[PDB]
């Protein structure tokens, strides 16, 4: 007690910066009737699939970030900090009706006709078989949601007033009602030359039905907690986008968990890294933001990108259910199909968390300090660091146990 | 109540961002002591004032944002908001003694001596009389503060293996104890040919005295909350740093509050606008962060930048107190100055608020969304928005009313 | 991230650290290998059955993350059987109490987070002319330790003075090479702290 | 400075070192302990060079 | 156990637990080679597997 | 409308028998096993148990 014994001084660190995020946008699409198709799908490497396409039942890419943020926010957000993580994302349809016209018109026709009670719902069996968007489809929906710029930021030599126009080469679908088409693909991989083939998916057995005309306003509304929402890590000393190693591995190595068995969900099957001999199977190394290219982060995914903490096990969580809903045909007397028009208002809103490690590590660049020392971020590349990681596939798949489908775009 | 002519849908935009940053560094500094000394400054527009400087008595500066964060932190921060305002500032001030020769020796000299129970103590004058830090002296504290890099970040040509060295060009003083002088200088300004002019600042009339041989450990702890922590804000559509105007003032224009008299504390005496022929006197304009260059932003100083909120009172607000600190000379039997070295520990702390306004803004680029409909921020700068603003006197002025001096370095 | 006291009040007991490790083990024997110098007579039959394993490939290198395939300058060490007979008498004089290489069965074969450093030293005060204020500290330590040793008797009654292992019921693992004769993953005597806090370690046997 | 408490010589001698580690099956370290006393910090009234 | 849930099949063929979750064996890339088998002498090794 | 896919089926079977053996006794011995890949085995066979 005072006995000129006790501490004069305690020093102590300066904290992690840890910020949230908060975004959000409305969205006004229009979607349509669809009759299913068919056909066989051959791919390299003797891949074959049997697939069936709904075109009546359309799915939100809620799945991607850009229907949450603006490539300008996703820009910013993307190197402002050290990791970022997404906390929730939700996702509300609204539905203005479904129309169709009163007399099929070749020419003049108007879908005037309100009370037609067409049948809608949310489908859902995607969490019993293969199923993937077209990758065009879901590009299409973004670009609408985004639409391109029309205004001259840039003023033009001749600044001259000019004419009223409704032809917008691309307008937002935040400021007018865009017609979107993205119909769910069910695959049924054959991988053998004789395979254990199921029935059809049998939609009806994944549907929750309403009545297109009574159910107007509020339809449905998706939330999800990513249990992995990383987005990005930086752990590495690489100080540069361009630079490679200059050292080779020494003698000087220390055992850690680790937490990667090498194994992969390779289409139907379960693979081990070695069997994994079209392309480079990816490893779980230590994190960085330096391998992801500016359109990569573009097409950044809200559930999984690749990164995973340290003392978690290195693998991908099972993908955010897919949001389809679509209608339930309803055909006419000589059992053609009954068209109609559906328009829905989409809201969306997400909540990330970034964090700047500066706690034991003050910058003296621009540079964003890297969780290097007490602990490390990890994510599937490649011992090159160069090397383009473990890419998300476009398409949206969902492989068996419920996992996204990724690429390897490193050939081998 | 339900009659079919209730909302059925309402919408909201994202909400605007708002973080907050904590940063803080700790330092171990060196002072002696000096005897007072005076002189008389000419400077031009035929300035002329008394200069009275106490070289033994330091001030830390605890104005400057960089004895809180470091040049990367700064980078960064300066670049990621709209508008980045300082809530708080704490500067903790730990002795570690106050040493001296037992025996005064012209070569193997050493300040072995550490019970010569020294007067130390907290002047601070600074709330009565003129005060101001040399340029240099400041400039040198922060250097020594920050420190220069010395390890290759980037490797030689030849990464070779070098020997060791106590050589560091400069190395942090958050590393080890560095020497720091910034005597605290007192102007009495002499305006007229015929002055009239006060009895020298008693400096005992201004301090809380400890001794320094047994006032081991904290000492002084100064907190500040700014009532205009604002370092910077965006609220114009300049989309460049290069890009002049190129629409002309219209016949378009709505009366607003203003709250700006044209009026300045212009050193000693108090002029309007048109008499300030001189430099040309600044105008609260709406702010912009492309006014300042990458140099400014380094020295930007905690309790005032110029910028101020559209409802408020376009002025300098009264500046953070000094923070000196110094001896209280002992003198020999010849009364010549008895020598002594004080070693300090400064702790620093500051918390920030930066804000994105994103509500009535999707950027669709990295360029930062500025406020600008529903209010708009101001800055003291000219018609020419490229024009550097009014800046910030490094000397660290203390003005009549107890504002912070600045400078109009535009010339007229 | 320190901790100042008063050098001429400070007259005493000042500091004191403890540790009670996770991974103490020193040593462990699992091993038929009944012999220093002996090596296997028997190759690797088509008998064998899926163990845990808990040790994934995984390495710290220095600053990042390296899984076994790309450690190319020396040769990566596994998770095999332990022996006592793998330390030289030098090896055992420079043993580490946080950890040794050796692991239990049942637990993720890997390194621990190595023990706090025990750092003390002067805040420098200097002279008039900026020089260093020499100064000379005086200091005494206490160190004690307990440990606990096992003899594995139950299901192993021996009739030599060799010690018997823990052979059926379990086995302990230490971080060495198919070759039981190989030096095993040695700790570097630099007491290195790599990235996550690890005990840094030397994998001697040049690739 | 450092104090190399990572060290089992720290605690032990070569002696007792050598028999607990051929007496064993296995021998683990339950804790260690290291206290530090201080018994001050001198240094010259006056520099000699002598 | 039957995964008749999420496979309606129009064949005697056994359903497959294929989507929802996997079984998996300790065999080889090659389907057909024959698995890890059990020896028949019931053998006990070390940690009593 | 609300869907939902039929069950897995879930089986539980309950098989038994009963036997009647007879065992003698036998004095312990012992053998050296060798085996390919150079496996040398100290086998001991109680013939009694």
């Amino acid at each position: 007690a005072n006995d000129g014994r006790q501490d004069i001084f305690s020093g102590a660190p300066q904290p992690n910066q840890h910020h949230t995020l908060v975004y959000g946008k409305s969205y006004h699409f229009t979607i349509t009737n669809g009759l299913p198709e068919f056909r066989h799908l051959a791919t390299t490497n003797s891949g074959y699939y049997a697939q069936q396409r709904f075109k009546h039942i359309h799915g939100i890419p809620w799945e991607r970030l850009l229907m949450y943020v603006s490539e300008g926010e996703l820009l910013r957000m993307f190197r402002d900090y050290t990791s970022l993580k997404v906390e929730e994302v939700v996702c509300e349809v609204y539905s203005l009706g479904v129309r169709l016209p009163f007399v099929t018109s070749a020419t003049t026709s108007s879908v005037a006709n309100a009370n037609a009670q067409y049948p809608i719902g949310c489908f859902h069996f995607d969490e019993a078989y293969e199923t993937n968007y077209g990758i065009n489809n879901v590009a299409d929906i973004i670009n609408k949601a985004l639409g391109t710029e029309w205004k001259n930021a840039t003023r033009p030599t001749a600044a001259v007033t000019t004419a009223w126009s409704e032809q917008f080469p691309n307008i937002s679908a935040s400021s007018t009602s865009r017609d979107i088409n993205n119909p769910v693909i069910v695959d049924y991989s054959l991988p053998y030359f004789e395979n254990n083939v199921p029935k059809d998916v049998g939609i009806y057995d994944y549907v929750d039905i309403k009545n297109g005309t009574t159910a107007y306003g509020k339809c449905w509304e998706k939330r999800f907690k990513p249990t992995n929402g990383l987005l990005y890590a930086e752990s590495t000393l690489k100080g540069n986008v361009v630079t490679p190693l200059a050292a080779q591995p020494t003698n000087i190595m220390t055992p850690i968990p680790g937490l990667e068995n090498g194994y992969f969900m390779s289409n139907d099957q379960i693979r081990e890294r070695r069997d994994l001999t079209t392309s480079v199977p990816p490893v779980a190394l230590t994190a960085t933001k330096l391998n992801q290219s500016a359109s990569n982060n573009l097409n950044a995914f809200v559930d999984y990108m690749g990164y995973n903490y340290f003392g978690e096990q290195k693998c991908a969580p099972q993908s955010m259910p897919k949001f389809m809903i679509g209608f339930v045909n309803i055909r006419n007397e000589d059992n053609s199909l009954l068209n109609a028009k559906w328009d829905i208002l989409i809201k969306t809103r997400i909540r990330l968390t970034g964090l700047q490690s500066t706690r034991e590590w003050v910058a003296r660049t621009d540079r964003i300090p890297p969780q290097y020392f007490t602990s490390q971020y990890t994510q599937f590349r490649y011992p090159n660091i160069n090397e383009t990681p473990l890419l998300r596939s476009l398409g949206t798949f969902k492989l068996p146990t419920k996992r996204p489908g990724m690429d390897s775009r490193i050939a081998a």
